[PDB]
C-alpha cells in the first residue's frame, strides 16, 4: 500500500526529526501552527493522509514537506511574516506539494536514508538539498492560492510574500535557503501576482493568536536573526490593539527570561484582567508563579479555567503546577489520561515520567520515558527502558505482558527500516 | 620585553589609582587576589605576577593589561550568583594575558603608551575603548574554562554567565559594557556551551568568603545599581547556611553603617561567637567597637587572634584601633613593619601618616603621605612632600639623604614615561 508506506515512511522521518533537529515543542506554539495548518488542509482538495505541522528553531527561512502530510516550518517564518495570511500562504504552498505528491512522484526516478539525511540538513542550523521543478512550484502556487482563499486569508499575501523574498535575493549576498528548495524566478512571481489580481479583493486581519505566536517564537525561542527586537515591539505599541497586547506579552516574556519575575508579573496583569480565560497569558501566569515558588496560586487559577477539559495547553500547565507544588499524584491523574489522548506528545510523557518518579513507581517511570525515546527514534533505547521495567514486575502479570508487548511493537517499527 | 611590560604595567596601575575609584578595603582586596591567584596557580604559561583590582563601578566590565594586572568592576558581584561565575570572568581575563592578546595587538601599530592609558582610565571610571577580535574571545573562553575547572569551579558557570549577560542585553535597552569590550555573538555562546558540555558535571558550593565579599561589596561600597537590597538578604536568609550567615553579616554591616552599633553587635554576636577567629567578623567587630569609642575592647579582641602576625587585615585593623585608642606609637610600630613588607599598599602608608601626625613627627608624616601620592601616580606632589620633609631635617643627616634619595628615585621614574 502506497498510502500505508508513505504514512510510516513519514513517521520514520518525523521520529528522526525529533531525535536530532531542534524542534519547538511548546504547547501554545505547536497547537497554533497545527490549528492554522489544519484549517488550510480542511479546505484542500484530495487530502488522503493526516497532516502535522512542525516548527524548527532555525533563523534561516525555509519550508518543506514529505510523505504522510508532514510539513516542516522554520521559526524564521515568523520573522518574515508581517501578517497571518503570508504565513498561511507558505503553509498553503507546502500543503499543495503534498496533495500533488510532488516529492513522492519525484522519487520514483540506502535511498530511504539518503533522503532522510537531506531532510535534517535542511532543518538543522547545520546545512544535499531537495529542489522542486518550477512547474511543480507553479502548481503549488496555483493550488495554494485557492486553498488560501477558501480558508479566508488574503490572496494578495502570497505575491506580497514572494516579492519580499526577492528583495532579499539581490539586496543581500545570501540567497535565503527557502529560495533554493523553492526557486523564485520572476515568471513565478508575475504568475502569482496575476492570479491574486483576478480573485476577489479581501482585506483580512491577522488573528490575535498570530501576533502572540510571533511574539513567543521570537521572544522565548530567540536564536540568531530570530530576535524580538525593541524596534518591532515599539512598532507594535503603535499598531492595532492586537499588536499592543502582543507587544506587552513579549516584554513580560523577556522580563521573565531575565528572571525579573515581579517586573514580568506586573506587565502581564492588565492583559490577564481583560482576558482571564485564554491560554496564552494563563501559560505565562503559571510560568512566573512557579519562578517564585508560588505553585498553589498557579494551581488555583488553572482549576478555575473554563476549557481545562478541552485545551491541552491548560492540561499540561496544571500537571506541571501540581509537580512543582509537591502533589505528583494529582499530576499523574491528569497525565495518565493526557498521554492516552495524545500518544505522540512527548511533553506529556516526560511529565508523566516526572510524576511517576516522584511517586517511586519506577517501572511506570521507565515506561513513560520509554515513550519519549520511541518518539525520538531511539527505539533501541526505548526497548532497553521497557526491558528494565519488565524486570521489576512479576512474570505473568499484565504489567509484564504490557511492557513486553510494547517492546514487540517497537521491534516491528525497527525491522521495517533496516 | 617582559621587563618593559611589567614596568609599563606599574605605570598604568599608578594612573588607575590616581583617577579611578578603586576599592582598597583590606578584606575585599585580599579575597579577590586570593581567588585570582588560585586561578593563576592552575593556569599555563604564566610568565608574570598577578594583581587584581576592584573598581567601585556599577557598570559590569573587566579588562587586563601588561604585568598581569586584571581590573574588575564591582558590578561583577551583582551579576555573579555563584563563586564560579565570578571566577569564570577572572579566568577569561587571565587567559587574555597569558595569550598576550593586548601585547600582540599593540605590536602591530608600532605618545602611543599614553593613548592606551587614557582608554584604560575611561573604561574604569564610571563617567575610545579597547575591544578584542572574535579569535581572542574564543581563545580566552576555551583556555579560561580549562583553568576554571582545574581550580575546582563549575565549568558550566561560564556559559551560564555569558547567557545571563545576553538575557539582560535584550531585556534592557542597555547593553552591558562588558559585552562591548568582550563581544558575545551567538557563535561564541554556542562554543562556550560546547566546551562546557564536553567536561563532566561538577556541583561546587561557593566559599563562604564569596557571599561575605558579595555582602561587603554591595553593602559597604553600595553605589547606583550596586545595592545590598532587602530582596537579596531575604533570599539569602532562605538559602544554605553560608548565605544565611552572610545575610546576618550584611545586616550587621548595614546597622553599623547607620550607626546602630548596639543593634549591629547583637547581629554579629552569633557569627563571632561561632568562629572568633574569622577575619570578616573580627573586622566588623572592630568597626562597631570604635564607633562607640571602645578602643580598648577592640584592641584586646584583635591581640587574641592567631593570624595577627600573618593576616594583613588584622594588622591594619589593630593599627587603626591603636590610633583611636590614643596609642599612636604602638600603631607606628605595626605600620613601620607593614609598609616595609607591603610597599605598594596605600592603606599602610596612610595610617602611618596618621600615626606620625599623632606623634608630631612632621617630616616622617610628610614622607608617608608622599608614598601615598607616589602610589597614585602623583609624582610631582610626592616630590613636593619629600622636599618639605628634607627641609625640616639637618643637612648631612641620615634622614636628609634618604628623603633626597627617594626624590631621586621618583624623578627617575618620571622621565621613563613621557
Ligand atoms: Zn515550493
Ligand atoms: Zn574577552
Amino acid at each position: 500500500g502506497s498510502i500505508g508506506q508513505e504514512m510510516q515512511m513519514g513517521d520514520y522521518y518525523v521520529r528522526q526529526l525529533r531525535g536530532s533537529a531542534p524542534l519547538i515543542n511548546d504547547p501554545l506554539l505547536t497547537q497554533y501552527i497545527n490549528s492554522l495548518g489544519m484549517r488550510l488542509v480542511s479546505h484542500a482538495n484530495s487530502v488522503k493522509t493526516p497532516f502535522h505541522f512542525f516548527l524548527i528553531n532555525n533563523d534561516e527561512i525555509n519550508a518543506f514537506a514529505f510523505f504522510g502530510g508532514n510539513v516542516v516550518l522554520h521559526s524564521a517564518l515568523f520573522r518574515y511574516s508581517d501578517n497571518e495570511s503570508q504565513l498561511a500562504s507558505v503553509m498553503a504552498h507546502e500543503i499543495s506539494h503534498v496533495t500533488q505528491r510532488h516529492l513522492a512522484r519525484a522519487m520514483e526516478d540506502t535511498w530511504v536514508g539518503a533522503l532522510g539525511s537531506i531532510l535534517l540538513a535542511m532543518a538543522s542550523p547545520q546545512a544535499g538539498m531537495i529542489s522542486f521543478t518550477q512547474q511543480n512550484e507553479q502548481e503549488a502556487d496555483r493550488i495554494g492560492i485557492q486553498v488560501l482563499q477558501r480558508s479566508g486569508f488574503d490572496p494578495q499575501a502570497m505575491p506580497t510574500f514572494l516579492e519580499k523574498l526577492l528583495d532579499q535575493a539581490r539586496y543581500s549576498s545570501r540567497p535565503p535557503e527557502i529560495l533554493l528548495t523553492h526557486p523564485l524566478p520572476e515568471s513565478r512571481l508575475a504568475d502569482a501576482r496575476n492570479r491574486a489580481n483576478q480573485m476577489r479583493p479581501m482585506v483580512v486581519q491577522s488573528s490575535e493568536d498570530f501576533y502572540l505566536a510571533k511574539a513567543r517564537t521570537l521572544g522565548m525561542y530567540n536564536s540568531g536573526r530570530n530576535q524580538l527586537t525593541s524596534d518591532l515591539l515599539d512598532e507594535w505599541a503603535k499598531g492595532n490593539v492586537r499588536q499592543q497586547r502582543a507587544a506587552q506579552y513579549g516584554r513580560a516574556l523577556q522580563a521573565m527570561e531575565a528572571n525579573k519575575y515581579d517586573e514580568a508579573r506586573k506587565t502581564l496583569q492588565p492583559l490577564l484582567a481583560a482576558e482571564p480565560g485564554n491560554a496564552w497569558y494563563l501559560d505565562l501566569a503559571t510560568d512566573i508563579d512557579l519562578g517564585q515558588n508560588k505553585a498553589n496560586e498557579a494551581i488555583n487559577r488553572l482549576k478555575n479555567a473554563r476549557d481545562l477539559r478541552t485545551n491541552p495547553v491548560l492540561q499540561l500547565n496544571l500537571a506541571n503546577a501540581y509537580l512543582q507544588g509537591g502533589q505528583p499524584q494529582e499530576a499523574a491523574n491528569i497525565l495518565n489520561r493526557y498521554t492516552f489522548n495524545n500518544k505522540d506528545d512527548s511533553n506529556g510523557w516526560d511529565l508523566l515520567a516526572q510524576a511517576e518518579a516522584a511517586l517511586n513507581n519506577r517501572d511506570q517511570e521507565l515506561a513513560a520515558r520509554a515513550e519519549g525515546y520511541a518518539l525520538a527514534g531511539r527505539l533501541d533505547q526505548a526497548i532497553s527502558l521497557l526491558s528494565s521495567a519488565s524486570s521489576q514486575v512479576k512474570l505473568g502479570s499484565l504489567q509484564q505482558a504490557r511492557y513486553d508487548a510494547r517492546i514487540d511493537q517497537l521491534r516491528q517499527l525497527q525491522e521495517r527500516f533496516k
